[PDB]
């Protein structure tokens, strides 16, 4: 409470990509840059988003997260800034690598199961 490891992000504004600890739990995705920090990097609440399988041009076993219900609308997320600051996130979508095939099937499948274990999923 579900699962945890270590997973590559694509930056928002821009590309650039980024290697994260990231932990599911109560239906969220926290993130942290290490594994020693005391507090998340960023928080994003799973409900009512969705996850589908993509093939980026150089990274393998990728996903990403977007929200079917509004196209266009950034997705809502906390983060903090360099100097420790809370803002919004500005992801419209959020573009995701595992660490190997078996690990992809892995989080796609703990992501999928805890989206759909949402009383509200319908
Ligand atoms: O542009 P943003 O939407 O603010 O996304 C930002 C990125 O900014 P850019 O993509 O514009 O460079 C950050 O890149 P950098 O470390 O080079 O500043 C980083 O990639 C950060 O990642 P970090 O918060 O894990 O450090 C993202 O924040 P997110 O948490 O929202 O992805």
């Amino acid at each position: 409470p579900d699962r945890e490891g270590w997973l590559l992000k694509l930056g928002g504004r821009v590309k650039t990509w980024k290697r994260r600890w990231f932990i599911l739990t109560d239906n969220c995705l926290y993130y942290f840059e290490y594994t020693t920090d005391k507090e998340p990097r960023g928080i994003i609440p799973l409900e009512n988003l969705s996850i589908r399988e993509v093939e980026d041009p150089r990274k393998p076993n990728c996903f990403e997260l977007y929200n079917p219900s509004h196209k266009g609308q950034v997705i809502k997320a906390c983060k903090t800034e360099a100097d420790g600051r809370v803002v919004e996130g500005n992801h419209v979508v959020y573009r995701i690598s595992a660490p190997s095939p078996e690990e992809k099937e892995e989080w796609m499948k703990s992501i999928k199961a805890s989206i759909s274990r949402d009383p509200f999923y319908d």
